[PDB]
């Protein structure tokens, strides 16, 4: 029996694919509709345009990757995109013909289906899993059993010890919810990632957490405000109405995502409240139908300033894996956001994440019947860490500490505070937060979404990963 933990695009597509490959599969997820997949409102990258190509897509990916992208993985994912999309469509899913554009991409290559592509993909995959007879169980993974560096079983909250496992596919997503300001659901605390770590699984790139510059949460509904708004005339000001951005970068509202994130971050740290003003955008309703709808249902006049905030959005790292999704632990796969295939390097390229999940999931059957290859750490430095203690922190405290001391702008003093706070804890949320801070402190430079005011430049000597391994 093959077990898949997580019911997002990664876990679901793998489940359907494995089932079709004749495998007996069981899906287990703490919240069937949890994770980031259901609420993704953008699209899936694929160089299928007449003016595009896998190589160009690869070049764009490598660029934002800022030197940390695993070139082999990038080439594999971009070269697979077309046939994976085609396979997915043969299953009965149809993307729209119009390819959208996203910042960072040289050509239009983003596939969409309605204004809620993630939701559509989710429901579709869930419908197929049901028709394939795949059991979908709502339970929570809490432990993984390993012998001689191989998976033998695992434990769930509700059913306890599971001993009949030939393969365990972890598709539990990232830990962006471990930040006071997050764009995802509360399920994303990275416990799946921590549990794997406790079973001897190797983690990497924990310090490369990606933040989104302009997010809002009217009535509690999170909504990413596209950078295209600023391109059409959107303004950003504090509670006083001044366009502070100009004081950090001359490009103002037109500066890179990370730039605004840093400017906004500092401003808020002073206690200022930030807003975005869309009243000067011409033909707003025609240009931004989805934004208009979001604002309409919350009874917020798009002519009035909107409270915004930067937020933890996507984590580049996690369980290191090769192109197949194999971690260092035999029979333990990691796919989707919980894994670190090296596709994203120091900064994920928009739309490459749903693509990543779909590729590793749909392509998984191609490798399940082969001998295990595993991973190589020759592209980085392995750090062995021992977790021991009984200090316990609330989720709210952890999220505030990460936001302030392991956030958009970092430095040694703050990182050390975070390190010392989590040092004596064995809580999953604490461990993940600990490794992120530890790695951020070790990486004495600024690269991709990792920015240190005390080391503002990129160190060519750091063009390598920071791997973590648990020891007694
Ligand atoms: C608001 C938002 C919009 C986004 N939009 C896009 C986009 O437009 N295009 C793009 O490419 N990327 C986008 N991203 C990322 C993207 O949506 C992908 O879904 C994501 O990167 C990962 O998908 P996944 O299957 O790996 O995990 P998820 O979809 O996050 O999977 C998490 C699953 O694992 C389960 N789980 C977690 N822990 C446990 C546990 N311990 N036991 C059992 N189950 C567990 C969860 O309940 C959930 O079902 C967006 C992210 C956000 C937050
Ligand atoms: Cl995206």
């Amino acid at each position: 029996m093959i077990y898949i933990i997580g019911s997002g695009i990664a876990g679901l597509s793998a489940g359907v694919a494995l089932r079709r490959a004749g495998k007996k599969v069981t899906l287990i997820s703490k919240r069937i509709d949890g994770g980031s997949t259901p609420i993704a409102k953008g699209g899936v990258a694929a160089s299928v345009g007449s003016d595009d190509s896998p190589e160009l897509h690869a070049q764009d990916t490598i660029r934002v990757g800022d030197g940390l992208c695993d070139v082999k993985t990038v080439n594999y994912v971009t070269s697979e995109a077309k046939n994976v999309i085609e396979t997915f469509e043969s299953w009965g899913f149809e993307f729209e013909e119009d390819l959208r554009l996203e910042g960072g991409h040289t050509k239009r290559r983003v596939l969409h289906r309605t204004d809620e592509t993630g939701r559509e993909i989710f429901n579709f995959l869930l419908k197929l899993a049901r028709e394939e007879g795949i059991p979908i169980i709502e339970d929570r993974l809490v432990e993984i059993r390993v012998k001689d560096g191989k998976v033998t079983g695992f434990v769930t909250e509700k059913r306890g010890l599971v001993e009949d496992v030939d393969k365990l596919v972890l598709a539990t997503g990232g830990y962006s919810y471990l930040y006071e300001y997050s764009s995802t659901q509360s399920t994303n605390i990275g416990d799946g990632m921590a549990i794997a770590f406790k079973a001897g699984t190797i983690l990497a790139d924990m310090e490369f957490v990606q933040f989104h510059p302009t997010v809002t949460s009217l009535d509690g509904e999170v909504f990413l405000l596209t950078e295209t708004l600023r391109g059409e005339g959107a303004q950003i000001i504090n509670e006083n109405g001044e366009r502070f951005l100009f004081n950090y970068d001359k490009r103002g509202e037109l500066a890179p995502r990370d730039i605004l994130s840093r400017a906004i971050y500092i401003e808020m740290l002073k206690g200022h409240k930030v807003f975005i003003d869309l009243s000067k955008i011409e033909d707003f309703e025609r240009k931004f139908p989805v934004v208009a709808k979001y604002l309409a249902r919350h009874g917020h006049n798009y002519k009035v300033k909107i409270p915004i905030f930067p937020a933890a959005h996507f984590v580049d790292g996690g369980i290191r894996v090769n192109i197949r999704g194999e971690s260092n632990i035999v029979n333990l796969y990691a796919i989707g956001e919980v894994s670190d295939s090296g596709l994203h390097g120091a900064n994920r390229l928009a739309s490459n994440s749903l693509l990543e999940g779909l590729v590793f999931g749909i392509n998984l059957p191609r490798y399940v019947d082969s001998s295990w290859e595993g991973i190589s750490t020759d592209d980085g430095i392995v750090h062995s860490v021992r977790i021991s203690g009984n200090k316990t922190l609330s989720l709210k405290e952890i999220r505030r500490i990460n936001w302030e001391n392991v956030g958009i702008i970092r430095n040694e003093e703050k990182l050390v505070k975070a390190i010392n706070t989590y040092s004596s804890s064995t809580q999953n949320e604490a461990i993940i937060s600990y490794l992120t801070a530890l790695a951020a402190e070790i990486r004495k430079e600024s690269r991709g979404n990792h920015f240190r005011e005390d080391y503002p430049y990129k160190d060519p000597n750091w063009e390598k990963r920071i791997y973590f391994k648990l020891v007694v």
